[PDB]
């Protein structure tokens, strides 16, 4: 059968929030079968815990934010794409501030993370969502969409067109038969517009941000020097943000997501959808991994 997995040892690292630039300390740690990923703000008294689930994402103007009362873990997303593409069920994750560090932007330093603490097969099956019926939502001219797929693809497009996008591919359609999380995605960093970046420093906000962990591009070029990681690092940064948002399901999807000028709201909105509507999906396992449309 294709089995849970957790983590093998403790890990550690630390960096600083994107949005607050606050210093935090992160942990990551095994986790018991069927516990998902949990979220610890270690510092509080109590410590209190938060579930990465759907129903736990708060309402914010930038990335993902976990909610428990006035408890907030801010920015989840790519720590979180991390342990989807390594296809990790278990694992307890300790804060001690309200935002998991930047790092370099993408899920790299995550992916390495994981990588080093080790992966541990845990003895209980897999569970799998697989869509059963395409689901949409929508919010102008933005769309969120699962589709039924065997195996697991993730596809976007963005639309900008100011002039430093024009002539970029700014689409992308990733089959993980045959594309590396690791290798081909998880190293997209995240960007941002400078009049964007600009506000949100005018309102002490982005207080993390620097040339270190964010691409930042004007209308018309890309800023930092070095260039690109990939040449569509920009849409592969969104898919890496999709990957992350759809793991608040609780489980590896056996389907296709297709975004369309799409962020975190409305991934979690069609999240919210799918999971209301039971005909739309199903929870699967594999007792031969041979016969199963993914792979790990
Ligand atoms: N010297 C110096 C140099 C640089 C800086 C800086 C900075 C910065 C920044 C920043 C802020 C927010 C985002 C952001 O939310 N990006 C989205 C994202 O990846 N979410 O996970 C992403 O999905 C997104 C969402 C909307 C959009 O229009 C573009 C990208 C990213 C980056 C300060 C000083
Ligand atoms: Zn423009
Ligand atoms: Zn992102």
């Amino acid at each position: 059968m294709i089995k849970q997995r957790t983590l093998k040892n403790i890990i550690r690292a630390t960096g600083v929030g994107l949005h607050s630039g606050e210093k935090v300390y992160l942990t990551l740690k095994p986790a018991p079968v069927d516990t998902g990923i949990v979220f610890s703000r270690t510092d509080l008294d109590p410590v209190v815990e938060i579930p990465a689930r759907a129903e736990n994402v708060g309402e914010t103007t930038m990335s993902t934010t976990l909610v428990k009362g006035d408890v907030k873990v801010d920015t989840v997303e790519h720590l979180l794409s991390a342990m989807a593409g390594l296809g990790i069920d278990n694992a307890y994750v300790e804060l001690s501030a309200s935002e998991v560090p930047i790092m370099d932007g993408s899920a790299g330093p995550f992916v390495f993370l994981i990588q080093s603490a080790g992966l541990q097969e845990q003895e209980a099956a897999k569970k799998f969502i697989r869509i059963k019926r395409e689901v949409s939502v929508e919010e102008g001219d933005k769309r969120a969409v699962f589709v039924p797929f065997d195996g697991f693809k993730v596809s976007f497009e963005i639309d900008f067109d100011h002039p430093v996008f024009r002539g970029r591919t700014q689409q992308a359609s990733v089959d993980f038969s045959s594309t590396s999380f690791v290798k081909e995605v998880s190293r997209a960093r995240t960007f941002g517009f400078m009049r964007d970046i600009e506000y949100l420093r005018s309102q002490n906000l982005a207080l993390g941000g620097s040339v270190e962990n964010a691409i930042v591009v004007d209308e018309n070029r890309v800023l930092n020097e070095d260039g690109l990681r990939y040449e569509d690092e920009f849409v592969k940064h969104k898919i890496l943000d999709a990957i992350g948002d759809l793991y608040l399901l609780g489980n590896s999807l056996i389907g296709e997501f297709r975004g369309f000028k799409s962020g975190h709201a409305l991934n979690n909105q069609l999240l919210r959808t799918l999971i209301a509507d039971k005909d739309a999906w199903e929870v699967v396992t594999f007792e031969d991994a041979r016969t199963a449309p993914i792979s790990y």
